[PDB]
């Protein structure tokens, strides 16, 4: 229906967003698939009501309030996700949650808030060039974490983890548009697989492929600060 397109042309997006909030690439991308069809097998109705992309994520989000798979506050890193990835407003993140933007405004500050009050954990950062090892490393230690090291090689990662073994991955290898660094994803993720690995990219959808072992954090190039803060404080929740 080229709507009907639209809606599955925003898949990737919905697998980026479920693989955040469940912390694993095989949960995540189940539940978004499992949404697409259930959009596709409804007739008809409640279209036209929002934007293709929306509507998946709203979608997404009733099936989430019946079942998941506390310490934080509902219904708040998701909406502190749906601004930081997808940059939803207030106003779009209402819709999609179902509450008012002032509601869905208040879910974002108490996220923030207990970002602020999180525990100290250990990161370890993969990353080549030196000025942005060096600006990532300033917000983890900002945020209250410590940077275990700086391998410029995954080949330097796996002598940096037997030193002191962190709980979190930051991974740079300088991914392109091409296919070419596939295996390079795959043996990063193998190597830390009871860790969660965040992968720094400015090609996201690239890793959102449910097809092959992908990510299940992403920190889109250029990066923003407040979604490297999102990033490693969700992944830093799956940590142990």
């Amino acid at each position: 229906q080229t709507f009907a397109d639209a809606v599955a042309a925003s898949l990737p997006h919905l697998r980026r967003y479920a693989r955040a909030l469940t912390g694993e690439q095989r949960t995540g991308d189940a539940i978004a698939a499992r949404t697409l069809e259930g959009l596709i097998a409804d007739p008809s109705v409640l279209e036209r009501d929002l934007e293709p992309r929306l509507m998946l994520f709203r979608a997404f989000h009733r099936t989430w309030r019946r079942e998941g798979a506390a310490r934080l506050t509902p219904n708040t890193r998701e909406a502190l996700l749906l601004h930081a990835i997808e940059g939803f407003t207030a106003q779009e993140i209402g819709a999609v949650m179902e509450v008012p933007p002032e509601t869905a405004a208040d879910f974002i500050d108490t996220a923030l808030r207990e970002m602020a009050e999180s525990v100290a954990g250990r990161v370890m950062i993969i990353e080549d060039e030196a000025i942005i090892a060096m600006d990532i490393a300033a917000i983890v230690r900002e945020m209250g974490h410590r940077v275990t090291g700086i391998a410029r090689t995954r080949f330097e990662a796996v002598r940096l983890a037997r030193e002191e073994r962190p709980d979190l991955i930051l991974a740079d290898i300088q991914l392109a548009d091409n296919s070419s660094g596939i295996d390079a994803v795959n043996e990063i993720l193998a190597e830390f697989a009871d860790l969660p690995v965040i992968f720094i990219t400015a090609f996201p959808e690239r890793l959102l492929t449910g097809e092959r072992p992908e990510p299940a954090f992403l920190i889109t190039k250029p990066y923003r600060e407040e979604q490297v803060r999102s990033a490693v404080s969700q992944a830093m929740f799956f940590a142990s």
